[PDB]
């Protein structure tokens, strides 16, 4: 199973990171989140995580894209960055 969510960050200034790691991997499309920065508007907001797919970026579609699409897109954002994420699998397993 996997949870859609949508998480909306807010820059205080245009050239502000977010403070996100993004990811591509060579074995399934998609750009994901590698990890969270110490600090970051991320990490102060909470609610993204370690493996999260990025589906959407203020309605631009990255299903298919790449890092460097992302970082375009958050770069020439305005203050709302609105991510929608796709979180998959199970949380705790006894194994």
């Amino acid at each position: 199973s996997m949870e859609i969510l949508q998480v909306a960050l807010h820059k205080r200034d245009s050239g502000e990171q977010l403070g996100i790691k993004l990811v591509r991997r060579t074995d399934e499309p998609g750009v994901f989140i590698l990890d969270l920065l110490e600090g970051g508007l991320a990490a102060q907001d909470g609610r993204l995580s370690s493996n999260d797919r990025v589906l959407a970026i203020n309605g631009h579609d990255l299903k298919y894209g790449t890092p460097e699409l992302a970082a375009q897109i958050i770069q020439a954002s305005g203050e709302r960055v609105n991510l929608t994420i796709a979180r998959p699998g199970k949380p705790e397993i006894e194994l």
